[PDB]
């Protein structure tokens, strides 16, 4: 199998984590999608990674996905729940990992794709809205527990995790550390897993 | 249950056909995300519509996630197949589907959200070349076949006829009808079905 992925996406991140944290062995193909060379839309017409492509030549999209079917490859690690109920709160927990993403995305590409006359100052203040609240709803989910779900780290975990981490990463204004002590101590913990520790975005 | 929704959102319109498909009742909120007087907030931190808000008051978003959820709420009507493998394959379905509109809601928004001197002319293009090549990859996916994968409807189907009939709706200038006649016949099928017929979009 083969990752088209880069060492800085949050979401190819998330990809990664859970390949690591199930023992998964796969190609990393490092491809930036912003280049107008890029070959990612051979396999993903949304021109976005991540993109896992199968031995068969299948392709997969999005990081929702890959990770959900990446979990079912090894009985190592189970990250997504066998309940119903219980995978329902683990996938509401990445879209809401993954929604604080693509709030963070939107704001930095308002600077990086467009010239200054090209800018919205209403719109990057709506997404750092919800970069905010979607902090907030984490520190309240999480409450006092030990992982997102409570005894286990799961999918949820990974996901806060990245997305936290890309705020450290891209955002370092966004001071979540001073506002939600629960979340840092979470990501204090995170962290140390050798998933992460491997998977640090460069710079 | 309550589903916080509007009567034109693509993604709404996934989660209320999954919900007639799956003759499961609810009670339908329309709610204006975009105004500022919007209270979408005290379900969804990143602000956004379809969430299906529960008896407990528990909330879930985003569509993917409710769809998931509400498939398993009836025996009525399956639309997430058992195996892991042809799970994938709807769930990729659904990705595609739904990040075709995520390209087609930014192109729309570029205008509805911004001043004509805070538009990007490259932005728009980008995202309408990513239209252009999902729907060439749903052709290319359909193929001869009767729905997306195979001999049954499934979430895929669903997934794609909103996404089509948003394009109708919304960009009529995207001629995909001329240019994919397996995807028009599908269309005309598919808004057959009763949960198509009772959520077309006003206007
Ligand atoms: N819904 C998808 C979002 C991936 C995405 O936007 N990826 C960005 C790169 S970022 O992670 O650095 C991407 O590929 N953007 C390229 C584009 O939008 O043209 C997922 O969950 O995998
Ligand atoms: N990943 C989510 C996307 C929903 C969305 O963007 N919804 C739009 C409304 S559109 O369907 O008319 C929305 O709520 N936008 C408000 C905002 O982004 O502030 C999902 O699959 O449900
Ligand atoms: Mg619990
Ligand atoms: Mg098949």
């Amino acid at each position: 199998m083969k990752l088209y992925a880069s060492q800085t996406s949050p979401y190819a991140r998330k990809v990664r984590v859970v390949l690591a944290e199930k023992k998964i062995d796969y190609e990393m193909i490092e491809e930036n999608v912003w280049s107008p060379d890029t070959t990612i839309g051979r396999f993903n017409p949304l021109g976005k990674v991540p993109c896992l492509v199968m031995e068969d030549g299948g392709a997969v999209f999005d990081s929702r996905v890959i990770a959900e079917y990446a979990d079912t490859l090894s009985p190592v690690s189970r990250l997504i729940p066998q309940g119903s109920r219980e995978r329902l709160e683990v996938r509401c927990w990445e879209a809401l990992a993954d929604g604080l993403l693509d709030a963070a995305l939107l704001a930095r590409l308002e600077v990086t794709q467009r010239k200054e006359s090209e800018r919205s100052e209403s719109w990057v203040q709506r997404q750092r809205s919800k970069i905010d609240a979607a902090l907030t709803a984490m520190s309240t989910g999480l409450a006092d527990k030990t992982w997102c779900t409570g005894t286990h780290y799961t999918l949820a975990d990974v996901a806060v995790g990245c997305a936290l981490a890309y705020l450290d990463f891209r955002f370092p204004d966004i001071a979540w550390r001073d506002r939600h002590p629960n979340l840092v101590a979470f990501q204090e913990k995170i962290e140390k897993r050798q998933s992460f520790i491997d998977t640090e975005p460069p710079r």
